[PDB]
Parts: structure tokens; sequence; C-alpha cells
């Protein structure tokens, strides 16, 4: 109700979303392996513990971001994952 | 993999995650006001939101925004006040 849990990939990612008077934002945390997701709206990720090594439609070559260092992801989009330590994340939409 | 927890009638959830270093959480704060107990010192880091806090050496409440972090000491319990869901990394010490 007021945190909301989503469970994807046969339990390697889990999320809590939770609502601000500006709306909703996630936490959440991937296991080790390597993952697709679609985007929606445009979102920003935030690495919090770990590291997230992603591929987007613009990535010529994989990116590894880790611990402090955010990434943006285009809207109506989706883009690959690889996880080796569980990491975990906050993911926002954009300012509008 | 990722062992989640619920306290409080919903209103505090974790999700539990393990790497080289050990066990971490992530978890939500709802609205509220909380009291939790420690084993092992703990570290919480706010991601999200805000804490305003009383331990056991604090005289008044203390607030720790975003990015900031507290350590709470081992064996022992604090109270929570949270006006914003309120996102947290929970660490151990050492």
């Amino acid at each position: 109700s007021m945190i909301k849990e989503n469970v994807y990939f046969d339990g390697n990612v889990k999320s809590l979303g939770f609502s601000q008077q500006d709306g909703e934002s996630t936490v959440g945390v991937m296991a080790p392996g390597q993952y697709t997701f679609g985007t929606g709206a445009p979102e920003r990720m935030t690495v919090v513990k770990g590291a997230l090594t992603i591929k987007r439609v613009t990535d010529a070559d994989w990116v590894t971001f880790t611990a402090g260092e955010a990434f943006e992801v285009a809207g109506n989009s989706s883009f690959d994952l690889q996880v080796e330590v569980a990491t975990a994340y906050l993911c926002e939409f954009l300012p509008a």
C-alpha cells in the first residue's frame, strides 16, 4: 500500500516503490546476472552500493556505473544490465 | 538471494543482499514514528528523503537528509520520525 514491492526475473530483481509529494521513486536490488528492462518515461538510476554494467541504445560499448554514479535511460526504450555483485539502486523519474 | 523483510504493518520494508563484504540492506520507511533495536552497530545512509532520529546519546532529535549518514551503537535502540517516505541503506560498521 504505502510501500509497493515488485519482484522481477524469478526473484533476482526486487524493488520498493514509495511516494513523496512530487510522486513515486523506487529503491531496489539486482542479484548477480544479466537482465533487460524496458522504459516508459525516461528515468535516472543511481547506484547505491555495488555496480551496474549497462548497454543502452546509444552505448557502443558496455559501461560500468559504480556506487554514487548515475545514468539516464531514454523514454520508451530498453537497456541491458550485467550485475557482478548484488547491487542496490535508486530509480527516479526525470525532473519536469 | 534478495530477502524482503516487512515491519510495522507494512510501514517499513527492506531488501537484504550479500556482497563479498557480507550483508547489507536497502529499505523504505513510510511517514510515521518508529523504534528499532540494534545488535551489531549499524551505519545508516539516507538515500532519498530524511530521517529525524533520537539515539541514547542524542539530547535532542537530529535530522539527516539525503546523502548523509549516521551510526547507531551496538546492542542499543533508537527512535525515528519520518515526515516523507524515505529510502535508506543500512550497513554493518567494521
